[PDB]
Order: C-alpha cells, then sequence, then structure tokens
C-alpha cells in the first residue's frame, strides 16, 4: 500500500490523474519523482520548468554542476539526482522532443529507464511541448514500464481525451 489518492487505475502497474506534479509531489513526497528533462538539463518550462521553480532553482543548479562534470545526457537516457524538497530523487528522463526534429522511437528507451525505480510519480514522456502523440506515448508507457507508475496529466482535457481513448 502507498499513499498516492484519487487515481484512476489502467494496468497491473500504471495509474492515473488530472494533476499538477508539483503539487503531487509536495503532498506525496515518492521515492522518485521522474522530470521530463533535455540532454542539457535546462530546465525552461513544461514538467522541468515547473519542478525547478519549485526547488526555488536548487534542481537547476544542481543540474549545471551534473552537466559541467558530466556531460549532457543521450536522448532516451536518464540520471538521478536529488529530489530538493519535491521527492527523495528525481529522475531527469530525456524522451525525444519532436519540436527539435527528434526520434519518436526513443521514447521506449526513455521509459525503460523507469524499470529501475520500484516506484515513480511521473509525467507522460514527450507529450506536451515536447510534441509527440500523447495517446501514443500513454501506449509506449503501459508496454514499456513494469514498475509501479502513477502519471500526472496536467492539462484537464488531455486527461480527459487519453481516459476515453485508452485500449
Ligand atoms: O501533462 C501534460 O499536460 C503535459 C506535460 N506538461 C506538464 O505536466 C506541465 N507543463 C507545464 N507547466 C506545468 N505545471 C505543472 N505541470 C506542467 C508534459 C509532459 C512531457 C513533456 C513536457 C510537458
Amino acid at each position: 500500500v502507498n499513499s498516492f489518492s484519487g487515481y484512476l487505475k489502467l494496468t497491473d502497474n500504471v495509474y492515473i490523474k488530472n494533476a499538477d506534479i508539483v503539487e503531487e509531489a509536495k503532498k506525496v513526497k515518492p521515492t522518485v519523482v521522474v522530470n521530463a528533462a533535455n540532454v542539457y538539463l535546462k530546465h525552461g518550462g513544461g514538467v522541468a520548468g515547473a519542478l525547478n521553480k519549485a526547488t526555488n532553482n536548487a534542481m537547476q543548479v544542481e543540474s549545471d554542476d551534473y552537466i559541467a562534470t558530466n556531460g549532457p545526457l543521450k536522448v532516451g537516457g536518464s540520471c538521478v539526482l536529488s529530489g530538493h524538497n519535491l521527492a527523495k530523487h528525481c529522475l531527469h528522463v530525456v524522451g525525444p522532443n519532436v519540436n527539435k526534429g527528434e526520434d519518436i522511437q526513443l521514447l521506449k528507451s526513455a521509459y525503460e529507464n523507469f524499470n529501475q525505480h520500484e516506484v515513480l510519480l511521473a509525467p507522460l514522456l514527450s507529450a506536451g511541448i515536447f510534441g509527440a502523440d500523447p495517446i501514443h506515448s500513454l501506449r509506449v508507457c503501459v508496454d514499456t514500464v513494469r514498475t509501479n507508475v502513477y502519471l500526472a496529466v496536467f492539462d484537464k482535457n488531455l486527461y480527459d481525451k487519453l481516459v476515453s481513448s485508452f485500449l
């Protein structure tokens, strides 16, 4: 038993809610919150800007040190950093950004990072301003992630569309 509330059940391991991931994290304090990061860990907008703002820019400061030491991530890759005031850890996962012309096939590789963690609070990778088809991304999530994932969808109309079309 865990502490998430009001989530709709989709498969053996995936739950979904129309919610602000920042507020879900502040409430649950999950072991792992997933950030929809880019390879430079420049947290400007979307999930990343929202999470970083909620940490008072501490996420960005930590991320800049990470990049200075290690260089950029790969599209499809991830790193584990602090969750600051939101979670124990933040798993920064880079899905492909269709608005940058990146390869949508890399979405499955991106979701595979979730399997290294027993339970996660996460956004829908590559959706929103990342420009991929969100129905396709939810499908890839359910068909790739085997650990317990609690998906937070910000946009109400999107959430309703995703639930109503889920197979
Ligand atoms: O779920 C959605 O609608 C799409 C989702 N975007 C957000 O979650 C989001 N965006 C902006 N500001 C926010 N403040 C709280 N959540 C926020 C997203 C998924 C993947 C990559 C980029 C964005």
